[PDB]
């Protein structure tokens, strides 16, 4: 019963970035105030696509967007952008999404019924996956956009964060 230093494969460093980007978002709800239900229904689905592009190195970027449903227009949004620099699976693994705390006060109140929609960003040719379909990003004009560092990390695989506010 011996435990050792591990060498893990590309899927184990995908399914630990995939875990810890869809629980910075829940954070970023549960902190927003927002309702979690929607998301934690969505979570094995989420999973299952973000896995599928990363895996396939399709996947550019993860993105949150809250909005009004009165107005259909953002209030805030939640990016998160991959960097695939996995070589192998000795590199060091962590997470980090204290800064996150403090973009969401910055961003301020929100209106009484706002709601969010997950979206995935990839490349033209991806593989396609079982119930997304082609989708259109809200208008960000009137807002600016600051990066937050990097949330996640494993060996390589690297989620970079930014956020959309209102001026």
């Amino acid at each position: 019963n011996a435990s050792t230093v591990a060498t893990y494969s590309y899927t184990h460093s995908v399914t630990y970035v995939t875990d810890n980007i869809l629980k910075s978002l829940k954070d970023i709800i549960l902190l927003s105030g927002l309702d979690p239900e929607h998301f934690a229904d969505r979570w094995e689905s989420n999973t299952r696509a973000i896995k599928t592009w990363l895996g396939t190195g399709d996947l550019r970027k993860v993105i949150l967007e809250i909005y009004n449903p009165a107005t259909d227009k953002l209030v805030t949004r939640w990016d998160i952008d991959i960097v695939y620099g996995w070589s192998d699976g000795d590199g060091s693994f962590w997470t980090d999404t204290e800064q996150l705390k403090y973009a969401i006060k910055k961003a301020g109140l929100l209106p009484s019924q706002a709601k969010y929609k997950l979206m995935l960003d990839t490349k033209p040719g991806r593989p396609d996956v079982e119930g997304w379909s082609k989708g259109s990003y809200r208008s960000t004009d009137g807002m600016v956009k600051q990066s937050l560092g990097s949330t996640v990390e494993h060996s390589g695989l690297a989620g970079q964060a930014g956020y959309w506010r209102q001026r």
